[PDB]
């Protein structure tokens, strides 16, 4: 019923247009993308087990033309495998185009293209920070709820070749075993506290020893020894996460045991940050492709 290639073609047609040109799919098409992608997300584990090589991207926040640039630089799917770390919607001008292209690629290439849940893939949050408004304006609120129902099924973490632990936010003081992640049932909203919350919301902090209060009003901060201890315990080499705007598009932490990726340059039109995508080669060596600030 869904003609994905037509949908993808229309989404990609605006490459080279005046940045800001909309792609307006039909309501029925977007419903289809939500429903089919939801089924795929539920059919795959909540803790993904992935293989290198792959490209890893952080926050997009509706910067659709920047998403197109990342694909231009990195290779359009399936030329490279992709893992996105969440925060597809809110803040930017073109969340709808952003999420529809991502969902279309998930349906087309479900074993080579992966999306994790960010703290913005949550009705409570995207009600406030732009996506609800974008949906109401360009479609209707019933379609917004369709998006929500899909977001509630996204996986929440990935491990690349048993060595790179990936999530949107960060560690949790409740995370003792990986089985705890695997046990989480879907669909689910993001709770106000606990493991799932923390994976989507926590931040590393150079000035915290152990676990600290998070100025976001949700979850915690964690220090370098929390990272060191976690990697040692679980025989991991790297934590890869997103969630925080960083000036270079990527930023290492805890003697390079953690990296933050943020893929939306000139974030919100308010920052002068680069956006970065991390290229992980066959041996897990990391390099970067970067959208420099304007
Ligand atoms: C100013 O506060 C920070 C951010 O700008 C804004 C945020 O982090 C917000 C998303 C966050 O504070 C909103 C939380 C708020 C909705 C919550 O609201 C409550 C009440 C309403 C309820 C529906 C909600 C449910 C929370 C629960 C976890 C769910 C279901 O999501 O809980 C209570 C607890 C909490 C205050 C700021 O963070 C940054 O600057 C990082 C940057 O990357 C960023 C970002 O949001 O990540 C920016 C610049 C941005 O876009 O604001 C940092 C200095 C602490
Ligand atoms: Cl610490
Ligand atoms: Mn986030
Ligand atoms: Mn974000
Ligand atoms: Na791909």
């Amino acid at each position: 019923s869904l003609n994905l290639d037509s949908i993808i073609g229309r989404l990609l047609e605006v490459q080279g247009s005046r940045p800001g040109k909309n792609v307006q799919l039909t309501e029925n098409e977007i419903r289809g993308l939500c429903l089919k992608s939801r089924e795929i997300f539920l059919s795959q584990p909540i803790l993904l087990e992935l293989e290198a090589p792959l490209k890893i991207c952080g926050d997009i926040h509706g910067q659709y033309y920047d998403l197109l640039r990342l694909f231009e630089y990195g290779g359009f799917p399936p030329e490279s495998n992709y893992l996105f770390l969440g925060d597809y919607v809110d803040r930017g001008k073109q969340s709808l185009e952003t999420i529809c292209l991502l969902l279309a690629y998930k349906i087309k290439y479900p074993e080579n293209f992966f999306l994790l849940r960010g703290n913005h893939e949550c009705a409570s949050i995207n009600r406030i920070y732009g996506f609800y408004d974008e949906c109401k304006r360009r479609y209707n609120i019933k379609l917004w709820k369709t998006f929500t129902d899909c977001f509630n099924c996204l996986p929440i973490a990935a491990i690349v070749d048993e060595k790179i632990f990936c999530c949107h936010g960060g560690l949790s003081p409740d995370l003792q075993s990986m089985e705890q992640i695997r046990r989480i049932m879907r669909p689910t909203d993001v709770p106000d506290q606990g493991l799932l919350c923390d994976l989507l919301w926590s931040d590393p902090d150079k000035d915290v020893q152990g676990w600290g209060e998070n100025d976001r009003g949700v979850s915690f901060t964690f220090g370098a020894e929390v990272v060191a201890k976690f990697l040692h315990k679980h025989d991991l080499d790297l934590i890869c996460r997103a969630h925080q705007v960083v000036e270079d598009g990527y930023e290492f932490f805890a003697k390079r045991q953690l990296v933050t990726l943020f893929s939306a340059p000139n974030y919100c039109g308010e920052f002068d940050n680069a956006g970065a995508m991390m290229s992980v080669d066959e041996t897990l060596m990391c390099s970067f492709q970067i959208l420099k600030p304007a």
